[PDB]
């Protein structure tokens, strides 16, 4: 009926021990939660408990092996757990990330509790950490534990979903839900993301188009990635209409899970691109359009708080029901942004029909 919306203040018991000024901060997650309370929008969501993850949500995802190291951060110094963040690339750990991990994967759960039971039309948690980068045994990029993939396996298990989509429009490719799928039919991952060719983080070249998932799962894993800076609107705009809801609505998903980063914004400190924080209102309003509008989205990246902000209330007002806003950007996209969308195109166009043209 509603739009439900989860956040508790345990999302913030975790920061960089050895660097107070951190991008991934206790701030990201505040900052969203006021200006969602001064413009209107959080009075007018269904506010969701969160939960802990339990040991069985996380193994389907992830290593007992991996599950044990983790919960023993808890009980590790300064220097221990700099011991054990040096062992992966480019996170930090605190005696409060698992604690939190935990709420951060159950905070999404519980939204797609409620949204596969018809209790909400959809909803939002504003959770930390991250999620997207995480992988079956370890860590990575500011992530413990892979949310959306968890509440992927999740759906499928508990609620009897066949199918489900994963749409990434955090700036970086989260290539741990990739990894998690990438022999898998019944999850579709979709990333648009920086690359450079692979100059930008995480590196990788299956980060590319070329990487269309393996076995069963060829054509169900869907890279983006963006080759020069500065893409804007009409970018993400273009590659949505043309690319990602084609495929969508071919796949018929029963749930749609969103991996809700925000630093493709206007004024990330870090993304490189010219997104509006209007634009995600409209990716958010084509994506309701699919599985009856059953859409969790998550937070993922994005550093610049006030544009992470914006980013979030702008996807909010959509999945309210609000009219879409007044575009501030051209509505035609680039030509660095067609050559990558025709690239992809002709990547997936031998299992999509839709993508035939
Ligand atoms: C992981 C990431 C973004 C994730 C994200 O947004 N995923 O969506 C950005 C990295 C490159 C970064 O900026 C960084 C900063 C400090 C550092 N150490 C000093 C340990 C290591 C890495
Ligand atoms: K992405
Ligand atoms: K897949
Ligand atoms: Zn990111």
């Amino acid at each position: 009926t509603g739009t439900g919306l989860v956040y508790v203040d345990a999302f913030t018991r975790f920061h960089c021990l050895w660097d107070a000024s951190h991008p991934e901060c206790p701030a990201r997650v505040s900052t969203v939660m006021e200006m969602l309370e001064t413009e209107g929008l959080l009075g007018r969501c269904v506010q969701v408990e969160a939960r802990a993850v339990t040991e069985d949500e996380l193994l389907l995802v992830h290593t007992k092996e991996y599950v044990e190291l983790m919960k023993s951060t808890q009980n590790m110094t300064e220097e221990e757990l700099k011991t054990l963040a040096e062992k992966y690339d480019s996170v930090y750990l605190h005696p409060g990330f698992f604690s939190s991990a935990c709420l951060s994967v159950g905070s999404v759960l519980q939204l797609v509790d409620k949204v596969m039971t018809s209790q909400l039309r959809n909803g939002f948690s504003i959770n930390r950490p991250p999620g997207h980068h995480a992988q079956a045994d370890k860590m990575n990029g500011f992530c413990m534990f892979n949310n959306l993939a968890i509440a992927a396996r999740y759906a499928q298990k508990r609620h009897r979903v066949q199918r489900v989509l994963i749409v990434d429009w955090d700036v970086h490719h989260g290539q741990g839900i990739q990894y998690i799928f990438e022999e898998d039919p019944s999850v579709l991952y979709f990333s648009v993301h920086r690359y450079e060719d692979g100059s930008f983080w995480p590196h990788l070249k299956e980060s590319d188009s070329s990487s269309v998932g393996s076995g069963a799962g060829q054509g169900y894993n869907i890279n983006l990635p963006w080759n020069k800076v500065g893409m804007e609107s009409g970018d993400y705009i273009t590659a949505f209409q043309q690319l990602l809801l084609p495929v969508a609505y071919e796949f018929q998903p029963q749930l749609v899970l969103v991996a809700a980063g925000f630093d493709a914004v206007i004024g990330d400190p870090k993304g490189g691109m010219q997104v509006s924080p209007e634009c995600f209102s409209i990716l958010t309003h084509m994506l309701k359009g699919v599985a009856q509008g059953r859409l969790v989205l998550a937070l993922e990246g994005g550093y610049n708080l006030q544009s992470t902000a914006e980013g979030v209330c702008a996807s909010m007002r959509s999945l309210l029901g609000d009219p879409c806003p007044h575009l501030p950007s051209s509505g035609a996209p680039c030509e660095s942004a067609l050559k990558s969308i025709s690239k992809t195109i002709s990547d997936l166009y031998p299992f999509w029909k839709s993508l035939q043209t």
